[PDB]
């Protein structure tokens, strides 16, 4: 059973960049929402693995292929709002502060520096054509190279993708102060991205 | 656990609308990678659940996220291989004769015909830009009408669309003996497709 | 070049359901946004259709294949908005009342009636997860049958399926009003569908 | 209007790890489609556009979204095809010769070895649940460095992500030789990969 995880700062920590209201709302209406359905679909498919093992019929299975799409939605929409919080900082716990060590190294060998990083993010979260998410990431497969990688709705970076930094791109992470001008909330949140979770999770490839 | 099913003709049956090599292949091979796959998923599926339910952490459940993509994948391969072998038939058995009852009713008055049907079902195998299905559907939510549609890979009808007649328009059902030829293998299937079963199908509006 | 349709009613005349405030954004920004992405997308075609023409190599192939997701995106932005505007009115000019002629006895045939078609296309509007529509279709291929389609992001329907009522589902087109409560919205927009326009639409059987 | 690309070898050169039935079906029947296809679907959207330009109606939009998927699928099997051909070579020409010069360095650096990176591209080849391809790429956007992607059905690489290795993992690539034993063939094939080829693809991004 997933909960919402604790916050390292209050709602309204973040203002200007993104709003009290909208971060109450985001994070007791939406992750919960996603907690919620996660928790939910995995004991329906804990029900239905248990009748597939009684009746191992192509009727029961159909049932089972159904839920894996709320198990996926849920488990990442529970996934890329955790690490969304841990990313994110007011100014008063480090948040808009550069990284520094071997990802700081790395993003300017890379990028040539963190705002060419910030600029190259910024192209990919206008890119997401809908609804979705982008993810500043090390993959572990090719020495462990940074990258930047779009998502839609709730799919994440797995495997040997390790999330650094995650930025939401839905409608709702911004809209309420915002409303269509993305581009200005995609500038803004950088003022309180944590680079230091970012290096911790650079540094610890988990 | 699951298993292939069994089948209710042997290999070389469907001569020669369909190779006994074929058969063979597909379901020795192919339809057993899926059966393994789907058990496997799901047990690792169990294992996955029973760590979280100690370490409910985001890391956990990303692990469940990869999983679930090969609980889709194979059970779909499972599931629609299942519903292929058993709207299969040799004419001794009826392949190839039309539905009767309620169905041949529904058919009728959808598409004209019987030919008319196999016609559009023919465009949307054809249409299929990949490896993919085609299904004859009775969809339940628009008072149990007719239709056809598309999947990609191993994708199923599920919900309220259930499956009459499933034709699998993956390369390895036809290329051995049909090669780059899939409109003749579209064409050729229906001699030996198992109306009956269909209209059974239609019927119980269930699997 | 594509513009912004005219409007058939003010922004404010679908409140209490739908606010001004949403239309006026929805209208004159996130429309706007499709116009203009689909104008840029066209235009860049035929700038790489003729370099491909001199040029038929596969790195300008390559080039085409990267401005196709814009022409789809823009364009089912632009197309999608268009019949939304359509099937929405004010009470006074119709919006809430029930379709009549062939229509009307296509609902009550297929669903009983128009209060289960609703809560079946508010269903499927519940199961967009992201950004998406829903669209109460007719399908040429299957008899002129209505069914209901839940498409992603600016996917719209094509071909045979008709669209009669579309219901746009992204956030913008409530957020601001209903913020999570995503059911209210769904339940309140009948109000204003102009099913007038959806009888028009599924006698002319096309756009 | 494209046209099937001329290839460096004969239809059996490649024997005995792709047969000389496989490649003369994959060029003149299968490549051959998608190049009718995109050549189809160009000539299609430019009648479109030319009325979109007089009648740029929400009707005629919706006629031009339903074209671009027959551009994006032969358009992807055109191109995928052509660098397909051009990454593969029999023994005689350099086929399964390591690469060199700034490739071969960069595969050392983040790979460990040649052998590694293939090992690693057949686990995403391994990986394509359907028809796809796995593409080794240079990504111009993070430094010129490698990495492998999956692609499913004709979708290619574009922008920034240069294809330097393409292996084609559809059916009709394997099965007339190989039947269901698919890692077999991923395994096989690097015997005739064109390291060359790809090694000219990395130097001029
Ligand atoms: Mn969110
Ligand atoms: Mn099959
Ligand atoms: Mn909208
Ligand atoms: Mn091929």
């Amino acid at each position: 059973k997933v909960t919402l995880p604790d916050l390292k700062w209050d709602f309204g920590a973040l203002e200007p960049y993104i709003s009290g209201q909208i971060n109450e709302l985001h994070y007791t209406k939406h992750h919960q929402t996603y907690v919620n359905g996660f928790n939910t679909a995995v004991d329906q498919f804990q029900e239905l693995s248990d009748l597939l093992a009684k009746e191992p019929s192509p009727a029961n299975a159909r049932k089972m292929i159904a839920i894996q799409q709320n198990i996926k939605f849920h488990g990442g929409g529970f996934t890329n709002h955790c690490l969304f919080w841990e990313n994110l900082a007011p100014e008063s716990q480090g948040g808009g502060e550069p990284p520094t060590g071997a990802l700081a190294k790395a993003i300017d060998e890379q990028f040539g520096s963190l705002d060419e990083l910030i600029k190259l993010t910024n192209t990919k979260l206008a890119g997401v054509q809908g609804s979705g998410w982008a993810f500043i990431v090390k993959n572990l497969s090719n020495g462990g190279k940074l990258d930047v990688v779009q998502t839609y709705n709730q799919d994440t970076v797995t495997g040997p993708l390790v999330p650094l930094v995650a930025i939401d791109a839905w409608e709702h992470a911004y809209y309420l102060q915002y409303q269509n001008k993305r581009p200005d909330y995609f500038k803004a949140i950088w003022n309180v991205v944590n680079w230091k979770e970012a290096s911790r999770r650079f540094d610890a490839g988990k």
